[PDB]
């Protein structure tokens, strides 16, 4: 019995299976392909999914949602603290941990965000078990690419509590790229931008995919922007439209506002395929019927700042990834709000007409990729960057990873100390900033350098890779022609596919700490005489 991929989203969750060469997204008991991430508690029962979201108006103090916003955080976290000012349900400080507090069958009960989300995994489990007719245990579950090891572990804990064996935790932008098979496209490396706009969150992620390996170069977004905000703009417009045409403010009637919000979400769906949408609400306030219309143009005007604003996280991420928008090879639309025609055009205009990858249901694509990965775990170019130690144990790359073979690349270095007699050349493998966090391939001395002031001697290191993967590293003293070389054996299978992933992921986890370290040294390709990692 195969494994499942689950997208445990902030507001909605989704479950997929790869069975007999096809990925199927599994509907819930009420026929929905997506289930609200809501756990409602009452005097009698525990509600999960649609029935919990459906009773929110009756039991808002005991209905929990947005548990992804607490999961793996301190109670004192600024996001936690401010986020509470919008949640009808109670959050409390147990030993510096958030715990949502709720009344369940007369008694008061407290749950950790892992437990809340575990109940959502329990529902997705049962939904797949009803579809598949068999117990499901093995599952891949996705997380936002910006999640820290504490939030990934918390998510895994929710799955384990749920009775799930979590085969692996993968980033939502990577699953989305998997879904679209971007890792099976030939050619050099590829940069992918994932534009993910859900009901409540916005995430932009830039990835590079070469030889089936994914590195997340950058993440930007807005954790408090989503389709609900667009609905909110519609709601306020119509409330003022009612006040202007009926001299009545409906907002102090709670049921009246809800019915309006519900009308507005419907029309926003219509305005993705039509240029106009109707509002037909009987007896909305004080017996007045509200029958009116909103054009897509008026809808776009109400969300002009919000729609154009999404290009800023797009620009930040291209910046942080040190890429020009001309260097993106694929754009993936993810999230149901990416169906909004204006969102699509903005992004497409910003990318000079580039087509958008959007043929998979953007609500489903993350679970779909997560299902491709579950079945995989269930049943050329250089692998790593190559470089030498410069002053400070710093990694100075000469052959970037994913570079085609055979290649030859050369750089000129200099001495760090005055009258340096020699440089010790130390070849390294890896994507970390410091050589100590990388793999030492070989060492050799270049000696007999004519004494001079620091930065005057010229040392030309060349990296040469034939087509068998035989790396050859040589240094020439430019003032005399003296040279030395090392030949590095290409051991077949020395690194597994998963070995490369661990190195790439460590550079992803510490990219910031590595960033600052690269900045601190001013060597600019100076070479010392000793191994930096062996000095007292
Ligand atoms: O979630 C949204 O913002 C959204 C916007 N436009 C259209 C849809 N839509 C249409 C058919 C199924 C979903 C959803
Ligand atoms: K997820």
């Amino acid at each position: 019995g195969p494994a499942v991929g689950i997208d445990l989203g902030t507001t909605y969750s989704c479950v997929g299976v790869f069975q007999h060469g096809k990925v199927e997204i599994i509907a819930n008991d009420q026929g929905n392909r997506t289930t609200p991430s809501y756990v409602a508690f009452t005097d009698t029962e525990r509600l999960i999914g649609d029935a919990a979201k459906n009773q929110v108006a009756m039991n808002p103090t005991n209905t929990v949602f947005d548990a992804k916003r607490l999961i793996g955080r301190r109670f004192d976290d600024a996001v936690v603290q401010s986020d509470m000012k919008h949640w009808p349900f109670m959050v409390v400080n147990d030993a510096g941990r958030p715990k949502v507090q709720v009344e369940y069958k007369g008694e008061t009960k407290s749950f950790y965000p892992e437990e809340v989300s575990s109940m959502v995994l329990t529902k997705m489990k049962e939904i797949a078990e009803a579809y598949l007719g068999k117990t499901v245990t093995n599952a891949v579950v996705t997380v936002p690419a910006y999640f820290n090891d504490s939030q990934r572990q918390a998510t895994k804990d929710a799955g384990t509590i749920a009775g799930l064996n979590v085969l692996r935790i993968i980033n939502e932008p990577t699953a989305a790229a998997i879904a679209y098979g971007l890792d099976k496209k030939v050619g050099a490396e590829r940069n992918v931008l994932i534009f993910d706009l859900g009901g409540g969150t916005f995430d932009v992620s830039i990835l590079t995919i070469a030889a089936g390996i994914f590195e997340v170069k950058s993440t930007a977004g807005d954790t408090h922007l989503g389709g609900e905000d667009f609905d909110n703009r519609m709601v306020n417009h119509f409330i003022a439209e009612f006040k202007r045409k009926h001299k009545k403010d409906i907002s102090e009637n709670k049921r009246a506002v809800r019915r309006l919000r519900t009308a507005c979400e419907r029309a926003k769906r219509t305005l993705s395929s039509s240029t106009q949408a109707s509002i037909e609400i009987d007896s909305l306030y004080e017996g007045i019927d509200f029958y009116t219309s909103i054009t897509r143009a008026r809808f776009e005007e109400l969300n002009a700042d919000l729609f154009r604003g999404t290009l800023d996280p797009v620009e930040k991420a291209l910046r942080d990834a040190k890429l020009d928008k001309s260097q993106i090879h694929d754009i993936v639309l993810v999230g149901g709000s990416t169906r909004i025609p204006k969102i699509q055009k903005l992004l497409q205009d910003f990318f000079n007409g580039k087509e958008l990858n959007k043929s998979i249901n953007p609500d489903e694509a993350v679970a779909y990729g997560a299902a491709v990965q579950a079945a995989i775990l269930s049943g050329d170019v250089t692998p790593l960057s190559l470089g030498i130690e410069t002053a400070g144990g710093v990694m100075t790359v000469l052959i970037k990873r994913n570079t085609t073979i055979p290649t030859k690349q050369t750089q000129t270095f200099t001495t760090y100390s005055d009258n340096q007699p020699g440089v010790l050349i130390q070849v390294y493998e890896g994507e970390r900033a410091m050589t100590k966090d990388n793999n030492l391939l070989g060492k050799f001395e270049l000696t007999g350098i004519p004494p001079a002031p620091r930065g005057v001697p010229q040392i030309e290191v060349t990296f040469d890779i034939d087509a068998n993967g035989i790396l050859n590293v040589s240094a020439v003293d430019k003032s005399t022609g003296k040279e030395n070389k090392i030949t590095i054996t290409n051991d077949k299978g020395r690194l597994s596919k998963e070995d490369i992933e661990r190195m790439v992921q460590e550079a992803e986890k510490y990219k910031a700490e590595d960033e600052k370290q690269r900045d601190k040294v001013s060597s600019k390709n100076s070479l010392e005489s000793y191994a930096f990692n062996m000095k007292a």
